[PDB]
């Protein structure tokens, strides 16, 4: 329970602290190899998505920022997969996510399905 | 997502960082007056609860750790009040809370209601 | 275009660079007052949302993480408002957003509309 | 027996003391390896809970903060297990805890039971 | 939960920390005036007990360590009074307390009541 | 024979003295290894009590602060054992102690006996 | 293809090579931190199994090597889970696995299902 | 499978290896702090048993090696407790264990139950 | 009785020890000729199995990894033969093993029998 | 007469001593040929037991860890034989041992007798 | 079990090892402060016995080696007390002990009781 | 004539002296061959006792620590034989020793006599 003035106040204090040469380097140098592990572990998972999804988008004739729309979608699908795992809940997620992109960003259902058909290998709606 | 290995790894790195004389003092001295504000702002609210609830418990002949049971309950009521506010949601909270203490710690429902009767001014269920 | 090997390689180089006491402090101390401005400028806008939405949620008896669900939704509405502005596009956004939360997280449509009714002042679909 | 003014007064003095570079580092560096042991000992116990509980939640189609509701519940069950141990008292605890979540946070009994069926392996109510 | 190994380990670390000239003096000098307040506030309350109880004991011909027995009893009564307050709960306390001294230390019930008759103003059981 | 003003006066002087960096560290560093011996010697004795007593309390379905009531009792029994030793006097002590907790804190005789049946191995009342 | 003569011949050559102080240490010191990662990453996953399965076995009164039978079974279930993942294939695996233990080692089907009920959260056959 | 010739052959090779100054010290110095942890963690648990059982034996007039008989029994009970945990399986264990000592070493059933009454808190058969 | 943290801790220490040029070579050079004996003794037994089993698989038209399925099965049959010996227990083993492969890996009973008909010379089910 | 703290203290000192390259090798190299004699003398005695007992277990259809149950039993019988010798006392031992395994580990009397019928050549109960 | 040849063989090996300058000093210097503790802890307990018993013996006119007889007896009583504790078992011990000295060394029962009357405070048989 | 403080003081000085590498090895290496003679001379005498006494105990059905009771007795008988020699005085010794064990340790007269009937060849009481 905090007001924005409190949120800011403390944020400011912590920002100031972090900006201190010693503090910054102490923390960052200590979490260096840790960060490396975390980056290495979870990132290549999405890079592989980008390659396959991109390929699909080329086959669908999608160019420019329109590709980025579907890339964002695909990446978000993969995210949920990592944090939830396959099965019921993922399907629930994807259903909402798909609809979200379709109507929020005018994403084309057909291509959206194609993206899902790479990451999951199959359409959503029902568990399969 | 993070495995135990990862949880600990990063925890360790940050713990180590913090333990550094200059890091600890930088952060802590920067958030000093901020923390002071927060402590002063909220703590008195719960002290008054401890006091009034204590008075009740003395009237009910409650001694030792048994007082502590009811004090914990009262403090929880106040916590929810601060983070939720009075009304419907609080009512929902208190009902569950009472169930928690009554059956998990064998707290006496009647006394619990006496505690609520102070903090809220009346037993819950109905808003008044 | 960049492969994973490339993504990581450069990320690592930049991470390492930043961790350097003088680099971190140079950058961070230079962007200090700038960041402060930005934080102060936009954050209060969302704090007021958290507050007003919280009030709503208390009226609806929403507790725990369930409040967090609706708070996230509300915050998203406000985000779009800031980066898009009111009107047609916002309407398009909210429609999709609601679909997202309703079906992905099983959020209660009616309560979601109550949230929108505060941030925008009315349910979407129509501009008013 | 202390007023809030006394609580604060001393708290302030101790906070000030701790913030001193020397004091902070003295204490923290001395309790370092000790903390490490304590963290290592009790934490992985709950991490394993998170993996299994999360898996269950995916099988039940639970997403978002709703998962967090059950994660909080499960973790709390495990806590009691560690501090109390299995048997009568634990059952007493779980019964109250379950009811608490059901009515305080509108947690779904069915899923709650599933969580218990992982941590304990069996439903509560009676010792088994 | 903590095993002996853990209990001691951390105790040792904190003891060591405290023994550091600067740590001890930092803490102690910071809580100086605070402690002074607390000592001055509560101690006089018990000194008056020692005095009045002593007077009683002289009237009853009580000498040596036997006085100390009754003094301890009286001090305990006063302690409870400060941390509980007069009324029901105090009555409950005193009854048990008397049982403690009468049977554990073979204290003379009649004299014990004389002590209570000063601190409270009358024997317990009934509130008056 | 001292008034509170004298008690305080000297207490203050000694507190002041102790707070001096040199005095604090001189004393504390000199009694360090001594303290360690004393802690090591008498503490694990009570830790073992806590394990067994706690186990019993779990078998009796005792939770929360109610456990603490019995823990306090058990620990106090063990204390007397160390300072008095088994036999007549201990029994005298326990009889008073038991009654004390029963009526002062509403402790349940049955559980109290169970605690004694761990520490001593047998009920009190008579030497056995 | 390789005959025994060939199998052994090469095995011997490689064994001899490895036994060389510098070869062994070169290899082992190079793969040290790598192995550490792998051990830390996967082992905790099975430790939690050993723990939870152990709890079950104690509830079923299983002692000695009989516990080891069921522990082996549980560990195998977890292994497949890690190398296959949940779903159809796992179900196929568990069915065969149960047959293996039930008939080859005379393991008790009912207890085996209790083990599965922990690791997976439910008996197999159906995915849930 | 291994014949005696093989059993011994390899045993000899490993024994010889270990006896090497550098091998022994390498291994032993590396596992030093680890072993220390393990010793400290578990040993105190059995020391408390030796103590409490000893107290019992003195009450029963047991002297010499006869004490050692019962001490061995008690230690075994505790061992199983640590490696199995309380409940059904422990009960099964103790029953057999008692049979072992009663008939193999002519231990006195009644005294054996007195030992169990301390370690577990009550005679076995029933869980309580 | 060990946690994973303990399992790891010691594993790490021992891994480190072994990686030491001297330790590695000491042990390995000492167990060299011993290992040779063990390898020579038990390996050619399975090599002969591979030849005959492979021949059968060719007669059954089995190719690729499908051969490997049956090779794994056959080798495992032979393993049990060595560690158990022919007779009742072996039959019990084979029955479970066969079923295991049939349902776990979809191995074809007909071919599985053929494999057994080489190693044992006769089908399982009953002792013959 | 020692506390655990004393047990540990000395254990630690001796462990440290032994870990010293010189101490380790001095002792171990001196007791080398002695150990060899002792190993050679008493080990093959039990190896022969393992062969015969194992054969029996195969004839009884015993597999897996169940064999190990009986192996443990048999080995323990042989142990007693070596340290006690045949006759009255051995029979007393075996009777308790048998019962121990039957009820502690659910070992099957029939097989247990078979094991004894190898090592001793005849059933226990009475001297024969 | 060990024959004389074996007893001596190993004794010799260990004796030789210990005689090594570095081995002796390693061990002895490591257990120095530990031994010191133990010596200081227990020895004073027996010195006081020697003193008080000596006083008695002077009162009884006991001189020369005759004093030594009774001193040995007294020391034995104290030994048992330390390793057994007072009560039943001690009584059993003393009775036998007296028989030992009275009839084996022709010690004077009456004086022996005088010794016990100091160490225990009274003659044995009855606990008081 | 020395206090414990003197006993300790000198003991400490001598312990320190002995712990010195040079002192330890000087003494120990000088008394090496001497010790060997003494060990060889007096030890096998008792080893032969252990064999015969043990055999007897097996014929009497004595197991576990109960054997050790009689072993201690027998060894002590043999000790006296060596230091006193057969005849009157030995008989006096044995009579007291026997009674000692019977009542101090509840040793069984019958078995005790059997032990004497090995070492001496005849019962005690009277010279024969």
């Amino acid at each position: 329970s905090r007001s924005y003035s409190q949120r800011y106040a403390k944020w400011q204090a912590k920002f100031n602290a972090f900006s201190n040469p010693t503090v910054a380097s102490t923390i960052l140098s200590n979490v260096s190899p840790v960060a490396q592990q975390n980056f290495q572990t979870n990132v290549p998972k999405f890079t592989s998505v980008n390659e396959n999804v991109s390929a699909v988008l080329t086959q669908y004739g999608i160019t420019g920022p329109n590709r980025a729309i579907y890339q964002g979608f695909g990446l978000k699908v993969a995210r949920a997969l990592n944090r939830i795992g396959s099965g019921p809940a993922l399907v629930n997620m994807i259903n909402g996510l798909k609809g979200y992109y379709i109507s929020a960003f005018n994403a084309n259902p057909q291509v959206l399905d194609a993206v899902v058909n790479i990451i999951t290998g199959s359409p959503t709606g029902y568990v399969s």
